[PDB]
């Protein structure tokens, strides 16, 4: 005898298998039970900070789901892709992950989030993803996931 209708975040599709080995930035949601948690990867070139386009239409659909699920905060994770063999460039890949987080942040808060809902935290090139080398570009990314309850059609 049940009615209610549940409704999918705007804009963001069910993650595929290994959606984060995808060279494209990407936001994606997962379900468990009722409660949905939405991922946002998004990718960059070789030593850039910078966002390009896809990057800025995923971190949009994010926010937009932080702010209709009235999510209260958000860590942004940086990281890097470790190009040479040592530990040279350890510090200055971390720079540049914290880089790559502040970017994901700075685009957020243009997006009319507040900038008390986030938090940044860069990596370097550890936590490189699973599967892959430790130089591939698909480590050069930003991550994030939030989750809220599914929301009643309305």
């Amino acid at each position: 005898i049940d009615e209610s209708k549940y409704v999918l975040p705007a804009g963001i599709k069910q993650c595929e298998g290994n959606f984060n080995l995808t060279e494209d930035g990407v936001a994606c949601y997962t379900i468990n039970g009722d409660d949905v948690t939405v991922y946002l990867d998004t990718k960059f070139a070789y030593d850039k900070a910078t966002l390009n386009a896809k990057g800025k239409k995923a971190i949009a659909s994010f926010v937009n789901f932080i702010k209709d699920s009235n999510i209260s905060s958000v860590t942004v994770k940086g990281y890097a892709s470790q190009g040479q063999t040592g530990s040279e460039f350890d510090i200055y890949n971390q720079k540049l992950s914290e880089k790559r987080a502040q970017a994901v942040a700075d685009y957020m808060k243009q997006l009319g989030l507040d900038s008390e809902k986030i938090i940044t935290k860069g990596f370097g090139y550890n936590d490189t993803l699973g599967g892959i080398h430790k130089s591939d570009p698909r480590n050069q990314r930003v991550e994030a996931s939030v989750s809220a309850p599914l929301k009643e059609a309305n």
